[PDB]
């Protein structure tokens, strides 16, 4: 109903300006280094991590920059935008080899000087909706720069696709879990991501294309091409690899003793094929297309993720399970429940079934009734099937307001697409 | 015989020192407007064109850089290679957009600014051997803006290769005629070659890395999956396309009335065969890898050259055939004599048969008692099946002196080694 679109849009506008945004803003900047802290235990307290990661400095840019274009954050968050990208160029961009590096400290030291494609998509992203949301041509300018680096090392010529770790040097890591010799659904799919601001920002023929073939290379070789779900790490050559841990992580490992099939590699992620799925409609938007250029495959990634992922009876959606059904790992993970929130909007928008906005209201109440902590305002990260936290850290290195500051925008601007069509 | 294989050599030393190389050295530097003129009729005057294109100037570069690394040209061809750079970066080079254009005319103002990658590949070659023979590091320092250029602009990330034609401002041209939609053997053959000596001169891993990939390419894309010789043309996911026209060319169009099967598209080329092996041969001479690491593909392109285009009868290789093994087109042109002389000592050497250097043998004695124009020191540009001129003209914007000097320099090269093993 409209009262009920009405009630759910003010849930979020009003958590997202009294509660969220604010656990950010009062605790991010670090006038003293430079840059944004990040670590806040379950208390919001410091956990004291001497860790400033390319990955939180980045997407703590993309918050604040894409927060602002929204309108929201009191005005305040071009400047903490700003703030973020000083400390990116002046603390971790290479000078002598271009690109930014992987790691500093809280003091603005490098500490890990690789050049991480995984990284670098998201200083393409944050960087290119800086210069959208402020005019400073630093974004931009710094975002062709890493974009013009991946095609000359990265880009295979041969098989397409991207290597994805490298030395300071540009020389390519060593093969296994040294990260040279796997091309992964994680880079490629956030590069389409990235991309598509890139080139909303420059509106560069060259940008429009090569983000045009990043799509074709995840819809015909990342993608299932039975079940169209993300099917993770590859050889370069697009036959299926063994699944590895890297050398180089952005995020905590997790076991669940009781997920199943644990040995199984047929495992495939309903927030990330969520993910993949409105990203692709927001691509087809910037490009002028319609979302039925590509009908079959955003079908695919939200019937799965619809059928299989949702937890009608508890809320939310699972960590994983197989391409062909089976769900194997039924705990709930926070940024999965933020990428649901957006794509079961927009698979409403374009598929037009019911279920898809009762899955969206049920991961909505769950998100608010179960993961938001409402004493602080952040997202506990990992919680049973129930609903009862796991692990209770509020923000780290990997973990930082990128995710649900952007599914609480989002949503509230497709609810209001829906109300109106 | 040892006896044959010294007069073979000293006839070529003979020639290359006191004819050739000198017809060159009395006509080309232009000090009034830069450049070379290299536009030469029948009797060795000046047949007029208002051109210095692209191709003829950085052409011209590669055979005084590498004569001179050979230890041709009485020393006075690196200064005569430094002429021809000025040229290239301070007439061609686009100092807005990057890249080199296409054709400027004879006072050296730009008349076709587009940005073509058979061009830009004979940029990186020359210049790169430039830097090499001289040790000015400008030609490096071009060759590789110009590769990184070609990986920002022209490598197509979904399908591998690349795209080859350009408007000034790098945005690709439109299909068909236009030249935006096809790949082909011509370019990606010559990245090859070019890529092996911009490796040569930098020793980088990303050079190696994508001369390799390269190499790949070609084997598996444009070579035929059966009989391993070259297929021209390419759409962009690799299938075969009809071949076409382009508006921008680089060769005279000839047509042969007697050739037969004049609508057939499975035709193949020998000479360029044969420039693919040696070249490959040489690729992996400068990579440390023997030439078994591609047995297959150099047994193939070799064989089908000496079974189907020696002309035992009256010397010299054909134009074209059929892939399967029919002759379509027995007159003689120069360049494919050129790359045979080189490829059947290659072939002679990796391969061990006889036949190969009977072939040797057969189109030497055809370059020296028909083909070259003993009067001047140019080689006769197209010949009938017997050896009687067709077209006359010495050189123009695409016949320059940089398959001949080469298979001059590189055949004495062969012929001693295969004298010492």
């Amino acid at each position: 109903t409209s009262e009920k679109i009405a009630s759910l849009r003010q849930e979020i506008e009003t958590y997202l300006n009294t509660g969220l945004l604010p656990f950010w803003i009062t605790r991010t900047v670090d006038k003293e280094n430079g840059g944004f802290l990040t670590h806040f235990d379950q208390f919001g307290n410091d956990s004291g991590e001497d860790e400033k990661s390319l990955i939180a400095q980045s997407r703590s840019v993309f918050t604040y920059s894409s927060a602002h274009r929204a309108g929201y954050g009191g005005g305040v968050l071009a400047e903490m935008a700003r703030h973020g990208v000083d400390y990116l160029i002046n603390n971790m961009w290479d000078n002598e080899h271009g690109g930014f590096y992987w790691m500093t400290n809280r003091k603005g030291e490098v500490t890990i000087d690789q050049k991480i494609v995984y990284g670098l998509s998201f200083c393409i992203y944050s960087l290119s909706e800086y210069t959208l949301a402020t005019g400073d041509p630093r974004g931009r300018e710094y975002a062709e720069k890493t974009f013009d680096l991946l095609q000359k090392y990265a880009v295979d010529t041969h098989y397409g696709g991207y290597f994805e770790m490298f030395n300071r040097d540009w020389t390519l890591k060593g093969p296994g879990a040294a990260g040279g010799d796997r091309k992964t659904l994680d880079v490629h799919m956030h590069l389409m991501e990235a991309y598509t601001t890139l080139y909303e920002c420059t509106g560069q023929e060259i940008h429009r294309r090569k983000l045009l073939e990043t799509i074709e290379l995840l819809v015909n070789k990342v993608m299932h091409p039975e079940y169209g779900t993300g099917i993770p790490q590859f050889w370069a050559d697009w036959s299926v690899a063994p699944q590895i841990k890297f050398d180089i992580v952005w995020g905590w490992d997790r076991f669940n003793p009781d997920g199943l099939k644990s040995a199984a590699e047929d495992n495939t992620s309903y927030g990330h094929n969520s993910e993949f799925a409105w990203l692709l409609m927001h691509a087809l938007d910037i490009l002028g297309l319609p979302y039925d250029t590509y009908r079959e495959q955003i079908t695919k990634s939200y019937t799965h993720a619809v059928e299989n992922g949702v937890d009608w009876e508890f809320g939310g959606v699972y960590v994983e399970g197989s391409h062909a059904g089976q769900v194997y790992d039924k705990e709930k993970e926070f940024w999965q429940q933020a990428e649901m929130l957006i794509g079961m909007l927009d698979a409403y928008r374009f598929l037009k079934d019911e279920k898809y906005l009762q899955a969206y209201e049920n991961i909505h109440r769950f998100v608010f009734d179960k993961m938001i902590n409402h004493s602080l305002g952040e997202w506990w990260p990992l919680m049973t099937r129930e609903g009862v936290p796991i692990w209770k850290h509020m923000s780290h290195s990997w973990k930082i307001n990128y995710h649900d500051v952007r599914s609480m925008i989002q949503s509230i601007v497709r609810l209001d697409k829906i109300a109106k069509g």
